């Protein structure tokens, strides 16, 4: 398999790139980044090559500047960790608009080269995964982003602890926007396939006290840490397994939604879908309970209204 | 951790011992068996030795007649494989009574040297898991037997295969007798966390064109084989994992009921548990549907009936 | 990867298919065995199954008589299990011959269909390696046998353990006949890749003791059981990873080797080769002791001698 | 197992907690710093929660700040990535003093509450396991460090490279100082247990070429890089493994030497040893060749001299 990382110079950009090489199916690694960060890339690929040192692996690491993406042509798919670290007096819709015009630079001068699935990480994950399709000309399969899937298994850990079950027995996810308006869904949430609400100690589960905490994991940023580190890479390199595999994951990414769900038209969103070697296959429609697709009419609204203010950057 | 398996020779328990050998946990593994046998268990100890030669390993195994299970002291869980392979004039109630007085007998004799976990895999598994902790003498969490844990495994397959999902995607199950009278749960059955019946697709699930073939998986007897050979071992080295390493997973063996499941009393049979380091730590009463209680009572009834004729022998 | 084995029903083909089953890299495994045995085969697909209940795997087991080995085409590797179990009255002569025509059997019979890769299981492994090959008419490269690997895999177990090291410092092997006349080189032996030589211990290493129990390890046979189960079937299991994965590895296995060593000529014995996805891609030549290139001599003096009786069967 | 990391902070530090709070065996990961980066601890904590979400993992993750290392107690092994990250001006000599009394504060302040094995990373990683083991106070076989374990393992990949053969199949090591005086042993190099000298293609082995990039990989300082990120955490990982499982490995790290090579007394260096659950458990001694020894003794000298600018600080 052929993947290529563009800002693979960042933190996540790092250790996705070393996760990465370490597995069997990584035939060609391509990290990609701007000039003047060319040598801390080859630097990046010394260092990955002696973590192998041992240990089997034909992971050819390439590096590049974002000049002339010729080699990720034929790529599997195109990893954009590339973004602004945003900044203080930077506001939600100034970081919005900036890695806009990061991520669609990338997705248009991905696009001119080859057809490939792009996977966005950069945030605002959703309206960034949103302007790579816009950018890019690709089909809606084609582009999707990591949006609420970490924070679904960050809502998995808790409440598998909270029942005292191994983490395997639970299932849940959490829809919409991977922020504030993020939507959990108890309805499609089993322990051990049993309806979480068939459950005593549900009653008790401290949804809210959760999810606040889950949603502000942007504390990696704050609590002395650039923003995150291998938290996302770890999801990364899943998700990409999960494509080279044709596992048929049934995960919750950031893709573009278009009625799937009543109410939420065109908007790249976090929703379950059907992942494999095509993409996005398939964007599951499940019918949610009445304040599920309520919230979740509320989150989809807020991320459009980004939508737009950079869909021509 | 020092596991014990009583009919190291036949298929299932050579198979077993292999898989259990090779587990970075097993550090005593005793092989037992008849006084006769005793020749194809050291054949046994130097072919599995073979199978690791390579590999990184510290497992004892030690092999002994039935006579004297001293060395069977503190064993973590020991495994009960010991069984007449059924036969043509057996009926079922003959069969049972047979097994009964082996299982038993390992029972009593285990239960002398000391207090353990007995695994029972041995046929009619539930009637002898049953028959084991009455003769063991001891408590409920400590006697279960592998009832319908393969056969809910093998629902898993069916299904996520019908929906063209991921294996992992899919947790469902069947509780009751691992006979013809087991009961398939769809109301603890979820996709990828929703629930199955939220799916059109489910509409069209041949559910009893699947229970049949997994029902009858006892054609590997008549299918020009023994009975069964790595299907078994695979599931109980599962079962193992779980208890070594206190997993908490929410299994579904056969193990003691009593009025967790309204109308179930006195019988051990096939319902959902919470498998860890001190055995069935809990037997998972979840509400069941109308039909799916009234399935599983019936199932109930024909497993107790055996249960008494096998309570005194 | 599709592998074909023939003989699936016995306890290595059995054995074997299973572990093969678990690989990721196995996409079709065709068992092949005799009209009369089809039903054991069969009864085996769905035994693995059941052990492969739960986990992923997309290995498509079929099954047929070695009538039409029509689907055996384009499988990477042919595995042949094939064979009669000895006899009391049976003689090595007797046995070579018999055998022979088994092997060859089929080898012809595999040669009409494609140009495979001919791994020879059955016994003498050497003397049966051979015969394939010559019946077969394939080229050096595409025909070897599992001969002393898993000889030398035991001589390197008891070796590092009379160190105590960890078994991965230990590397050795033995070359020649898989049987009596088996010659291992300690010139070829490395603890921590240092030449055991330059060890004082070494020099009370039970070297010949040790040869004795390798050597005899017919013991499975005798010692209440068939002959072999797992010993085998996991070696084989490493030498086909090996192949499909293009490793590259050094091992011991049974060859054609023509002068390599000076003095062994138009013979297939146990000789260090460099096998990939190619086969014997090289039958590794280096400069053996004295006593061990005297030895190798006649161990390969032997195995010729029954390779005339059988040459043409 | 309860491993304490003193510099969780530093690249290195973050990467290795990553990697341990992964293992099955990791109970207890403390992660100690000093006052001022503490925030970035609980953020790292935070982070490698996050790469765990999914996984099975009892991982508890503590934080605190290098004044009160009480918590550290019971520790199996303390590992020191604390140290000054070099400096232009900075000479040898002024970079071994400085870290020197970092590690020593560090060294004294563990032996207070404990008696532990000491693992030593930051550099001059010789004198650095010196000087700890000065302070400590500790017995030769508890203070090791990383010594030449990665320059062996990346000696190893560029010859199995070199001859194409799977890297398993050598064996090398480069015992000495982990720098320019560095020394390989090729007395000591098997390729699949043959010493690389009865090899043709040896002749022509770029050993020189090959010395020189392993000696100077302290280009990912230079090369856009803080100095190293995983190269070192997958090694450290490797050797705590090592100890933890007691593997007996035959490895070649930084311990305590006083004869075992005759002219070297009095010195910690890159020597084999045989390590397990008891740290360095032996100086492993054998005979290296005219020049290995005559190297291996310059090497030593120089990092005496070093030793003793630092055994008073
Ligand atoms: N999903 C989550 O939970 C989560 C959490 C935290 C952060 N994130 C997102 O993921 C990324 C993580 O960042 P990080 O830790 O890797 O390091 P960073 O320093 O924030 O970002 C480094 C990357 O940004 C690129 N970059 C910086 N300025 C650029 C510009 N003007 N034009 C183009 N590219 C530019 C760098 O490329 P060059 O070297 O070529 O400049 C490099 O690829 C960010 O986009 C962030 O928003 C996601
Ligand atoms: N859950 C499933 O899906 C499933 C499927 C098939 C079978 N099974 C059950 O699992 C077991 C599998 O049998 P198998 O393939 O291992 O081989 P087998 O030949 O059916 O049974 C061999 C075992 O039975 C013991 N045994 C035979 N006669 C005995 C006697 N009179 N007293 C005490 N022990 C006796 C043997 O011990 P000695 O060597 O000491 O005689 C040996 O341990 C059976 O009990 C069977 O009912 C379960
Ligand atoms: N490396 C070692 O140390 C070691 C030790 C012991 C054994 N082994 C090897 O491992 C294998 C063990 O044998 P096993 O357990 O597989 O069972 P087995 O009973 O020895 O052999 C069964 C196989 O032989 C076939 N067969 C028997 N008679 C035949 C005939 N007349 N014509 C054609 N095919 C015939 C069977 O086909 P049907 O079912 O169709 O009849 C079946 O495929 C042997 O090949 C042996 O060489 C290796
Ligand atoms: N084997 C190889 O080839 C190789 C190559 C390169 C590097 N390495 C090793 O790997 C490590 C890399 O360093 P790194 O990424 O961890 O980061 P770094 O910036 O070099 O070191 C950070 C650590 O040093 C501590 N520290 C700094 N100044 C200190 C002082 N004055 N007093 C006490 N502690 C002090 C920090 O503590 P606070 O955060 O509390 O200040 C933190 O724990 C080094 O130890 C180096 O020896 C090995």
């Amino acid at each position: 398999m052929k993947v290529t990382i563009i800002g693979a110079s960042g933190r996540v950009g790092s250790a996705t790139a070393l996760l990465l090489a370490k597995e069997p199916f990584m035939k060609d690694l391509v990290l990609i980044g701007r000039e003047h960060s060319i040598n801390k890339l080859e630097g990046l690929r010394e260092d990955i090559y002696d973590a192998l040192a041992g240990t089997r692996s034909d992971a050819n690491i390439y590096v590049e500047s974002d000049e002339n993406l010729r080699i990720i042509d034929e790529s599997d798919v195109v990893i954009i960790t590339s973004g602004v670290p945003r900044k203080e007096g930077m506001s939600r819709m100034d970081l919005a608009k900036t890695n806009a015009k990061i991520v669609g630079k990338y997705a248009k001068k991905i696009a001119e080269i080859c057809d490939t699935k792009i996977f966005v990480i950069t945030n605002p994950v959703d309206v960034m995964t949103y302007k790579a399709l816009v950018d890019s000309k690709f089909e809606r399969n084609q582009v999707f982003g990591l949006g609420t899937h970490l924070d679904s298994l960050r809502f998995k850990v808790a409440i598998a602890k909270f029942f005292g079950v191994h983490i395997d027995e639970v299932r849940t996810r959490i829809i919409g926007e991977h922020g504030d308006s993020m939507v959990p869904l108890l309805s499609a949430t089993s322990i051990g396939g049993i309806p979480i609400q068939k459950f005593e100690r549900f009653k008790e589960l401290p949804i809210d006290e959760i999810i606040e905490d889950v949603k502000t994991k942007g504390e990696q940023i704050i609590r002395l840490k650039g923003g995150s580190e291998f938290g996302p890479a770890a999801a990364i390199l899943n998700v990409v397994r999960c494509i080279v595999n044709n596992e048929k994951r049934l995960l919750t990414l950031s893709a573009y939604v278009d009625g799937e769900f009543d109410g939420i038209r065109d908007v790249c969103i976090g929703v379950p879908v059907k992942i494999g070697r095509d993409g996005i296959e398939e964007v599951v429609s499940i019918e949610l309970d009445k304040d599920e697709i309520i919230a979740f009419r509320k989150s989809a609204e807020i991320i459009k209204k980004y939508c737009e203010e950079v869909k021509n950057l």
